């Protein structure tokens, strides 16, 4: 019968960032949804293109936010913790020229 081999393929975590209304040139607002089996997203931080410094985002009701003091450089890069100390990073996942209204995911 349907065999249910899902378990085989092992853990998968699905990550996805959202620009929300409000975005700036030297404020960035986007939501992002971390769906992890057995855990669940603690921690994210942001860094800019051309820079070496990741920045922290503070979370905002269900999306996070991230301020700097000059334009933001895209591609961004974003990573992610899980509150079981588990940690993902994720590099290019917002190019840029982002549209508000459309989803963003991480590139492999």
């Amino acid at each position: 019968r349907g065999s249910h081999h899902h378990h085989h393929h092992g853990s998968a975590v699905q990550v996805t960032f959202t620009v929300q209304k409000g975005s700036d040139p030297k404020k960035l607002v986007l939501d992002i949804k971390y769906t992890r089996p057995g855990d669940s997203l603690a921690e994210v931080e942001l860094r800019q293109h051309g820079s070496e410094e990741w920045e922290p985002l503070t979370k905002k009701g269900n999306v996070w936010e991230v301020k700097s003091s000059k334009p933001l450089v895209g591609p961004f890069n974003f990573r992610f913790m899980s509150k079981g100390g588990m940690r993902n990073v994720f590099d290019e996942v917002i190019p840029t020229a982002f549209s508000i209204g459309k989803t963003y995911k991480p590139e492999e």
